[PDB]
C-alpha cells in the first residue's frame, strides 16, 4: 500500500490495450528514474531536484549574467551541483546496459556545455547509473567521483520490478 505503487497496480489492472500500456511503463521507468535520484541526494546531502530548466540553473550559479545575449537551450538536465568554481550538470539512470548513459551524455555535452562556455562558468557532465538488478553504480564526471568517491544509497527496485512484469505477463 505504497500510494505509487497502488496508483499503478490500479491502472495495469484497469489497462485493456498494448497501445495504453505503452504509457504505464514509461510511467513506470519514470518513476523508477526519479525514485533513484530521490535515494541519492539524499545519501550524498545534496538537494534533489528533477528537471530544471538550463535558465533556471545559470541564474542561480550567476545571477548578474545579461542572460538576453546568449542563446540557452531550453533542456531540462535531472539536477546540478553548483560548488563555487565549478558547475556539475548531474543525470540520473538505472538501467543494465550503457546506451541510455551514453545517448543522454551527448545530449547533455552538445546542449549545456556551449552556452555554458560562452558565459564563462566551467561545467562538467555527470552521469549516475544504477544497475536495478545488482544495485551496482556506474559514474561518469571525474569531478563527481572525486567529491562522492563512497556513495552510502540502500536501493531497493523490486516494487518496480513486479510492477513492469505484471504489464509483461499482460501482454504476452
Ligand atoms: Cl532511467
Ligand atoms: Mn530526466
Amino acid at each position: 500500500e505504497d500510494p505509487m505503487y497502488e496508483q499503478f497496480l490500479q491502472r495495469i489492472q484497469a489497462v485493456r490495450t498494448a497501445t495504453v500500456a505503452k504509457d504505464i511503463s514509461a510511467d513506470i521507468l519514470e518513476a523508477r528514474h526519479d525514485y533513484f535520484g530521490r535515494e541519492l541526494c539524499r545519501a550524498l546531502d545534496i538537494e534533489y531536484r528533477n528537471n530544471v530548466l538550463l535558465d533556471e540553473i545559470i541564474l542561480d550559479v550567476y545571477p548578474g549574467v545579461n542572460l538576453m545575449e546568449y542563446n540557452v537551450p531550453h533542456v531540462t538536465p535531472d539536477n546540478y551541483i553548483w560548488t563555487g568554481d565549478m558547475l556539475l550538470i548531474l543525470a540520473y539512470k538505472v538501467s543494465v546496459g550503457h546506451d541510455s548513459t551514453e545517448v543522454t551524455y551527448k545530449k547533455y555535452t552538445t546542449l549545456i556545455l556551449p552556452v555554458m562556455q560562452e558565459i564563462g562558468i566551467n561545467t562538467e557532465i555527470c552521469i549516475i547509473r544504477a544497475n536495478p538488478v545488482t544495485n551496482q553504480i556506474s559514474i561518469v564526471g571525474e569531478q563527481f567521483k572525486r567529491l562522492f568517491p563512497t556513495i552510502p544509497v540502500e536501493l531497493n527496485f523490486a516494487r518496480f520490478f513486479e510492477l513492469r512484469k505484471m504489464l509483461l505477463d499482460k501482454f504476452a
